[PDB]
């Protein structure tokens, strides 16, 4: 029930996003790269990404 990434959401496109809202995007990413462990659990490979933020 991500509610927030709900199906509406999408109408973010009509709100014509800027630009910067979505470079602070990086820092959701940056939670999510670290989740991508999870990957890692496969013997390795999403953890490699991992690497990027360090």
């Amino acid at each position: 029930r991500i509610y927030k990434g709900v199906i509406q959401a999408i109408q973010k496109s009509d709100e014509g996003h800027p630009f910067r809202a979505y470079l602070e995007s990086e820092v959701a990413i940056s939670e999510e790269l670290v989740q991508k462990y999870s990957n890692s659990a496969l013997g390795h490979v999403n953890c490699t990404i991992k690497e990027l933020r360090r």
